[PDB]
C-alpha cells in the first residue's frame, strides 16, 4: 500500500541502436538499412538510396555517438532512477552482412559492456532484436524478408544473442512494431520492418503479407529457441498501437474501424494465439494473395507464442466510410483516416490522446489476457534552451504525465497486468520518420542540430528531475 | 460450391415455452415467473404480482395453446423446411416447485413427444434450459438465484433433461440472455433472468452480480455434467448481443463504449474463458460489492466453459459521456445510451441495424474464436390482414433479409464459424417485454388479440414462402 503500481514496476527509457549509437563503421559494423536512409523534415520524406551515395547526408552514421559516450549517458539514466533501459542489439554489429556462420565478437562484447554498465546501476536491460536496422546486404542479396532464407539468418542472430546474454537480459522482444507494415502504400514500413525495396508494378500489399509471415514464423522460432536456452527469459512481441476510432456511430464507420483494427493487429493474434485469424485467409483469397506457408510454419507459430505484449503508443486515429468503391471495407491507412476533432496535436501532426492509451491497454487485456509492457511512449517537440541553460519542456512533462495518469487508472481501476512503462527517446536522438534532431523526445538535451552541428554535450531538461520524481514516488507524484 | 453457407447450416425458428405453450396448469405444471407477469403495452410496464391475483390478465397462461396444437405447428415448420427448431424446456413442467427429488413424468414425456415430432420431419431440436420461466416457488421460498441452494436445483433439472434427451437433442444452451441483467435498474431482467424481487432500499447492482455469479457457476456445472452424460452434446452459452457504439470519436465516448461492452459481456468471458475479467473484481472493490465466491466456484467455472456462443441480435445501441459525476465511466443502460441518428427503428423504438449483426459476429470471433449461433433475430411489428386473407409483411421480409445478407458476408467475407440462424418468434406468440400479441414476429399469423380474443387459427403470412425459399436456396435467394 505504498502506491497504485506494483513495487517492482519497470520505469525506464527507450532508444534503438541505429538511432543513437553512431560509430556505424566501428567494430566492423556492417552497413544497415538505417545507414542508407538520408535525412528529411516534416513533410519531406527520407531518401532510401541504392547504397551509400556521396552528397547525401546520413544522420544515423554519427547520430549522437552513444557508442562512445554510453558510460556517461547511462550514469544520467541511473540518476533519473531507471529500473530498466530499452534498446536494440544492432543486427549489423553481430552479423554485419547477415549470412555469416560466425557472430562478430567486437559486436557482442560491446553489448556485454552496455548491459554490464546498466547492471552496475541496478538497471535492467530490455532488448529488441530487430529495430529498423537489418543488414543492407540482406536486402540486396536476398531481397530482405521476402526470402524464406532470411528466417534462418534472423533465428541464427537471435540464438547467438540469447545464449550470450542469457544471464544478463531478462526482457526481450523480437520485431519492433512488426505491424507498421500494414501500411504498405508508402515505402517506410516495408523497408524498415522487412527490408523491402519495391520495384515499379509490384503487388505491394501482397509482397508485405508474405514478408510479415516470414517474420512471424521467425519470431516464433526464436521464442522457442530462447526458452530452451533459458526458460526464465521473458520474450514478448512488439506492436505499434494506434487505436482506430469510428468517426461516428454510423454503422459503416463502426465496420470500417473494426475491419481496420483486424488488419492492423492480426500480427498480435498470430504472436499471441499462434494462428492466423480466418478473416486474413478469406481476404488473401479475395485478392488472390498467395503466401508460401508450410505445414511446418503452422507448427512453429502455434509453438512460439509470446510471453507478453510490448507496444508503443503515441496517438490514436479516426476512420470513416467516406472513400468510394470500397464495399469490402478494405483498409487504406493512407486514405481512410480522418482528423479527430476533439484533440490537440504535435507540430508533426501526431494527435495527443492520453485516454487512448487506456483504451489500448483494455483492448489488449480483453483480447489476449497477457502481461503488457508500454515500451515506447513520448512527445516529439522543438526545444528552446532557456537563459539558465536548461530546456523548460513543460509541454513534454504535460504529455507524459497525462499518459502516466491514464496508464495508472488502467492498472488501478481496470486491473490490466502492466510490467512497466518506458518513455521513448529518453535522450535526444535521430528520429525514425524524418531523421531529424530537432524533433526531440529526450529528458536529456543533446547539442546537435539537423545540419550536423554541435558539441554533442549532454544537458538535462526540466523534465529530467520531474521524471526522476515520478519514479521515486512510483507514480504517486506526477 | 452450391452456396455461400455450409451445406448443413442450421436454419430454424425460435420460441420459448412460456411464450407459446399455454396449458400453464396442464400436467401439474408448477406456476412460474412468467405466470405472474401481467400484460402491458409499448410504454406501459408489465406488473409482477405477488402470486396470481384476480382481475389481472396473465397472457402466458393460454398464450397460443401450442401445448395442444404442436402437431399442427410443427407441420407448418417442416413446411418451411426448418433444419432446426429452438425452444426451452419449461422448468415448471419438470420440477413444478423446484426443490423436488423427482422430476415430473408428465412434463418429460411431453418434451419426448415434442422432440419426436420435430425429428419425424428431419428437424433438430435446439433446447434452452432456462428462458425466463423458473418456478415462482423458488422465488418466494429461496429468493431465486440469490440463494446458493438454487444452483443445485438448476443442475438437478439440467441433468435430468440431459439424461432424458441425450439421444434426441444435439444442441443445448443453459441460461437465456444471461447478461440482460446488466440492466439492474428496471425490474424485468433481474426478475426473468434470476428470479429477483427487489425490496425497497436494496443494493440492486450488488444483488444482481451475486445472482449472475451463481448462474454462471450453475451453467458451468451443467456443462460438465452434460458432457459426462454424452460427450457429443453441444452445450453453449446464450447472450443478448446489443453492440454498443461510441456516439463520436471523442475519446470519452470511446471509453464509455468499451467500458459498457465490458460490463455487458463479462458474462461471455466467464462462459468462454472460465474466469472473471480483472476489471470486474476491481469494480466490485470500488463499490464494496461482496460476492460469495468459493475456491470451488473458481474450479467449476474454469472446468465448465461452453462449446459455442448462442446469442440474440435485434439492435444496436449508442453511448456517450454526457452524464455528469461519472469519472469512473460506470455504465447505466437506462441513462448513458442515446439514439443512433443514422438508422430507422420499429414502432417499439427498437433500432434497425443489420450491419451490427456483422459487427457482433466479428466481435465474438475476435474475442473468443468459438463457433457461434444466431439463435434469435427478428422484427416485431403490427400485422394487418390483407383482403386475400394473408398478412403481406414485406417489412418483416426486409428486416430479416438485410440481416441474413450481413450474416452471409460475415461467413463468406470474414470467415466466422456460424452454426446456423434461427429467426425469433417464427410463429406469433406472447412478447416478453410487454406481453403483447400485437407485437408479432411470426411467419405464421395466429388469430389472438391482446384482449384475449380470436380463434387461435394459424395462417401463413407472406414471409412464410419467402423464408421457405431462403432455406431451400441455402441463402442464395433472398
Ligand atoms: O518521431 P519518430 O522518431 O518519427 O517516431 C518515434 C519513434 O516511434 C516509433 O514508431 C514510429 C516511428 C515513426 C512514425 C510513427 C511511429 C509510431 O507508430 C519507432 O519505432 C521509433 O524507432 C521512433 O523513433
Ligand atoms: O419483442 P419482445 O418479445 O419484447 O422481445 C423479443 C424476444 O427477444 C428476447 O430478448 C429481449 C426481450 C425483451 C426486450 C429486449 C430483448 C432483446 O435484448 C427474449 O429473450 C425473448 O424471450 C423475447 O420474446
Amino acid at each position: 500500500a505504498m502506491s497504485k503500481l506494483p513495487e517492482n514496476f519497470l520505469w525506464g527509457g527507450a532508444v534503438a541502436a541505429h538511432q543513437l549509437e553512431g560509430g556505424w563503421q566501428e567494430g566492423g559494423k556492417g552497413i544497415s538499412v538505417a545507414d542508407v536512409m538520408t535525412a528529411g523534415r516534416h513533410g519531406v520524406a527520407r531518401e532510401i538510396t541504392a547504397g551509400v551515395l556521396e552528397g547525401k547526408y546520413y544522420p544515423n552514421h554519427e547520430a549522437i555517438d552513444f557508442y562512445h559516450h554510453y558510460k556517461e549517458d547511462v550514469k544520467l539514466f541511473a540518476e533519473m532512477g531507471f529500473k530498466c533501459f530499452r534498446t536494440s542489439i544492432a543486427w549489423t554489429r553481430i552479423f554485419p552482412k547477415g549470412d555469416e556462420a560466425e557472430p562478430n565478437e567486437a559486436g557482442l562484447q560491446f553489448y556485454d559492456d552496455l548491459f554490464d554498465e546498466c547492471l552496475k546501476y541496478g538497471i535492467e536491460p530490455v532488448v529488441t532484436l530487430s529495430h529498423f536496422e537489418l543488414p543492407y546486404h540482406l536486402v540486396t542479396e536476398y531481397g530482405g524478408f521476402t526470402n524464406r532464407k532470411v528466417i534462418d539468418f534472423f533465428v541464427h542472430f537471435a540464438e547467438v544473442c540469447f545464449r550470450r546474454y542469457k544471464d544478463k537480459v531478462k526482457y526481450w522482444m523480437t520485431f519492433n512494431e512488426i505491424n507498421n507494415q500494414a501500411n504498405y502504400q508508402e515505402d517506410f514500413a516495408p523497408f524498415t520492418n522487412s527490408g523491402i525495396v519495391y520495384k515499379e508494378g509490384d503487388d505491394r500489399e501482397a509482397i508485405m503479407y508474405q514478408a510479415a509471415h516470414y517474420e512471424l514464423v521467425a519470431s516464433a522460432r526464436a521464442v522457442k529457441i530462447g526458452h530452451a536456452i533459458n526458460p526464465n527469459l521473458n520474450i514478448g512481441c512488439m506492436v505499434a498501437m494506434c487505436p482506430i476510432y469510428p468517426a461516428t456511430c454510423n454503422p459503416k464507420d463502426i465496420l470500417m474501424a473494426q475491419k481496420a483494427m483486424q488488419k492492423r493487429y492480426y500480427f498480435a493474434d498470430v504472436h499471441v494465439h499462434g494462428f492466423y485469424p480466418e478473416h486474413i485467409f478469406k481476404y488473401w483469397e479475395r485478392k488472390a494473395i498467395k503466401v508460401d506457408f508450410t505445414e511446418r510454419d503452422k507448427k512453429d507459430l502455434f509453438e512460439g507464442t509470446v510471453d507478453y505484449i510490448g507496444f508503443s503508443y503515441y496517438m490514436s486515429f479516426v476512420i470513416d466510410a467516406h472513400r468510394e468503391n470500397n464495399p469490402y471495407y478494405d483498409y487504406l491507412e493512407t486514405e481512410d483516416l480522418v482528423k479527430n476533432p476533439y484533440v490537440k496535436a504535435s507540430d508533426w501532426d501526431w494527435q495527443i490522446d492520453p485516454q487512448g492509451l487506456r483504451y489500448a491497454l483494455n483492448w489488449f487485456t480483453d483480447m489476449y489476457h497477457l502481461p503488457l509492457f508500454i515500451v515506447q511512449n513520448g512527445f516529439g517537440a522543438i526545444d528552446q534552451v532557456e537563459a539558465d541553460g536548461m530546456v523548460h519542456d513543460d509541454y513534454r512533462i504535460d504529455y507524459l504525465g497525462a499518459h502516466i495518469k491514464e496508464m495508472i487508472k488502467a492498472v488501478d481501476e481496470d486491473g490490466v497486468e502492466l510490467m512497466g512503462y518506458t518513455p521513448w527517446g529518453c535522450i535526444d536522438l535521430v528520429s525514425a520518420g524524418t531523421g531529424e534532431m530537432r524533433k526531440r523526445y529526450g529528458f536529456i538535451y543533446v547539442d546537435k542540430d539537423d545540419e550536423g552541428k554541435g558539441t554533442l554535450k549532454r544537458s538535462p531538461k526540466l523534465s529530467f528531475n520531474w521524471y526522476k520524481e515520478v519514479i521515486a514516488s512510483n507514480g504517486d507524484d506526477i
